[PDB]
């Protein structure tokens, strides 16, 4: 494959999930409380149309529409305990074009994950109620 | 190239190694503070040391062995005495955990590398290591 896979950042609970790298990332869905809920990924995968549905579906959606030319060259947010569960806490991201977030409304340890060069391609993680990790596939 | 990083604050000059073939070895020169970072690596059949930060701390060696990688880089960078750089640095070979090396605690960072390596260092460095990023390749 060839892949490159940072992460995942969260807790070690829930059921692990991969979808992959993707041709084109065309939105992210997440979706949040006082804790980062899921995340919906819509793409094109060779091209068919998916979307994933990551983590559980509580809390409020809050959409990033990728444009023309828009990649995700960043991630960030804050893990820590929710209700005796190790979660993401906040997560954002941000394009070429602009910063997402963060969402959610839970401190605990912070991650950040500039990409100075090259994009995020895809997710993997852990799921359950809530999203308990995160992590990135990378290409230039 | 995949570059993720740096990790620090904005002061010191920029430093860029680019990627390597292979990682020799990586010596963490630390104190109160990360002062300073050697990388012994391979490039085109040439074996090369690089020297990133300053003179001061105290060395801590990794060696990789045969087959052995970078798989992972954690720390804490925060402002010591008016500057903001790595107060904490550790690395994760596919083998063993390092560090991390360094007393000064600050804003954590944290790079799992679940597939794939680091090949090689960026990031800013003066009297001590300002900031610190890496290269990553399959
Ligand atoms: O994020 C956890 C939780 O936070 C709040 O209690 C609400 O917004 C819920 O909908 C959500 O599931
Ligand atoms: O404004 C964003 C904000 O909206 C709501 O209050 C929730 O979904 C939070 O988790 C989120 O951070
Ligand atoms: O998502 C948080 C939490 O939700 C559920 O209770 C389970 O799936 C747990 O394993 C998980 O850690
Ligand atoms: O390395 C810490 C510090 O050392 C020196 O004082 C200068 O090179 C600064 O620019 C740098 O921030
Ligand atoms: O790390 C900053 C500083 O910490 C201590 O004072 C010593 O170990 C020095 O050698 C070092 O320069
Ligand atoms: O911070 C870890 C590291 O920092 C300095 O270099 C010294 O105090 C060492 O003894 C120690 O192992
Ligand atoms: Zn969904
Ligand atoms: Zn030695």
């Amino acid at each position: 494959n060839g892949a490159i896979k940072v992460g995942a950042w969260g807790g070690n609970g829930g059921s692990a999930f991969d979808m992959g790298p993707a041709y084109r990332i065309i939105s992210v869905k997440i979706f949040s409380g006082d804790v980062v809920d899921a995340v919906d990924v819509t793409f094109t995968y060779y091209g068919k149309t998916e979307t994933r549905h990551f983590g559980g579906s509580g809390g409020t959606p809050h959409e990033i529409v990728l444009q023309e030319g828009e990649y995700l060259v960043g991630m960030k947010g804050e893990f820590g305990n929710y209700h005796g569960v190790v979660v993401v806490g906040k997560l954002g991201f941000s394009t070429n074009k602009k910063s997402y977030g963060p969402f959610g409304n839970t401190g605990g340890t912070p991650f950040s994950l500039p990409i100075a060069a090259g994009k995020i391609s895809g997710f993997f993680g852990r799921g359950g109620d809530f999203i308990d990790a995160i992590g990135v596939y990378l290409e230039p």
